């Protein structure tokens, strides 16, 4: 069994009294729901309030979310309930604190006394012309416009980040990683970090654009989009590695499928369209996150049908990741907690067998491990396909579950 939970949103840093201290009070609810891992925001000092433009990686106390004591305390309370902690690891880029003879901010400070992480421009991918001095290696991945991209091919970088990472685990208590902007560097570079710190897991945000049409909807076939995510996992180490990836394929598809087009939820081979259908054990599914959802809403889920969203991911193969806002702010707490119960109640896991039974434009029915059957759509009747011995269980707007 394994169920992740994103424990923040784009507005969390603003929490009065501190976000970690407020989370302290949500530990029981979260654990009693069935959650197994909680994803927490970048804990370090950041030029940006949300934590995504890290500067002094060791300076945990400069964090808008809370200091080391409140964080360690939040983590400990999580461990007390058997719930693991996942840190949002942001290393594709980093900001410099001091300028150099050129007047360019490119001399970094780790946040300690000694020289750790006190890099200079030699540590910036040379093709990031804006900050480098041209001595470094070429960026192994995509660039981040607003900050210096770190040259992960440099020996001291790899050794010093691996050090920082291990420290997060030992001193703070973090169990696993969430690799921010993983398309920012090579899967071979992520492998170095994942292998060098051996985390319970490491889900990477590898987010590329989906193939769309003239009208602006995703195409039915999303194999190239999911093949890229699968290839990342393969290059990262495949099954031998703790690496995994967010199912943006499923997120993208589902986002349009619940719009009266549930025929999208099944591919030609009859398997699940997203990464779920080809490598569920490596797929972390989700409805929304701090980017897609929240106050950033770059790709929000049809507001009006979020539960079908959870109906889907909470009952299907692949690793479900519940979003803080939906579990506390929207009011699906009980509905969602139930679905998880049903999931656990049957031992349904990432690799569970999926047998779809209906892909009508307005109705999707599928049987998982033959023990559970779910349904999302405006169609009021599909009993015709519900096997024998199943009794209506959880249910709500445009969705219903069955068990036998
Ligand atoms: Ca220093
Ligand atoms: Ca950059
Ligand atoms: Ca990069």
């Amino acid at each position: 069994h394994q169920v992740l939970f994103q424990g923040f949103n784009w507005e969390s840093w603003k929490q009065s009294g501190g976000w970690y201290n407020m989370m302290m009070g949500k530990v029981d609810d979260i654990a009693a729901a069935g959650v197994t891992h909680v994803w927490l925001p970048p804990p370090s000092h950041s030029v940006s309030n949300e934590g995504y433009m890290p500067g002094r990686l060791y300076d945990i106390d400069a964090s808008k979310y809370g200091n080391a004591a409140e964080l360690k305390s939040l983590i400990g309370a999580l461990h007390g309930k058997g719930v693991q902690a996942i840190a949002d690891i942001v290393i594709n880029h980093r900001c410099a604190d001091y300028k150099d003879s050129r007047g360019i901010y490119c001399i970094f400070e780790g946040g300690t006394s000694d020289g750790r992480l006190d890099w200079g421009p030699h540590m910036i991918c040379r093709d990031d012309t804006k900050y480098s001095d041209g001595t470094a290696n070429l960026d192994t991945g995509a660039d981040f416009a607003a900050a210096p991209d770190i040259d992960h091919l440099n020996d001291r970088v790899q050794r010093e980040l691996k050090e920082w990472l291990l420290w997060l685990k030992s001193d703070l208590g973090f169990d696993a990683w969430r690799l921010d902007f993983a398309r920012g560097y090579s899967p071979e570079m992520a492998k170095v970090y994942i292998d060098g710190t051996s985390p319970s897991l490491a889900v990477a945000e590898v987010w590329d654009n989906m193939a769309t049409g003239g009208d602006g909807k995703p195409n039915y076939d999303q194999d190239a989009h999911r093949q890229n995510l699968v290839n990342w996992v393969d290059k990262v180490g495949g099954a031998a590695s703790a690496g995994m990836v967010f199912d943006f394929t499923t997120k993208g598809i589902l986002n349009a499928a619940v719009e009266g087009e549930l025929w999208r939820l099944i591919d030609p081979q009859g398997k699940a369209p997203g990464v779920m259908g080809w490598w569920p054990a490596k797929a972390v599914t989700f409805v929304d996150n701090h980017d897609t959802g929240s106050t950033q809403a770059m790709w929000p889920f049809p507001s009006d049908k979020v539960m079908q969203g959870y109906a889907y991911i909470l009952t299907h193969p692949g690793i479900p990741c519940i979003f803080y806002d939906h579990f506390f702010n929207w009011g699906f707490k009980d509905q969602i907690a139930a679905l998880v119960a049903i999931r656990k109640r049957n031992g349904i896991t990432a690799t569970s067998a999926l047998k779809i039974l209906m892909h009508e434009g307005d109705a999707y029915v599928a049987e998982i491990d033959g023990k559970v059957v779910v349904k999302i759509g405006s169609r009021a009747d599909v009993g015709a396909v519900i096997p024998a011995g199943f009794v209506t269980s959880a249910h709500g707007n445009d969705y219903a579950v069955w068990e036998k």
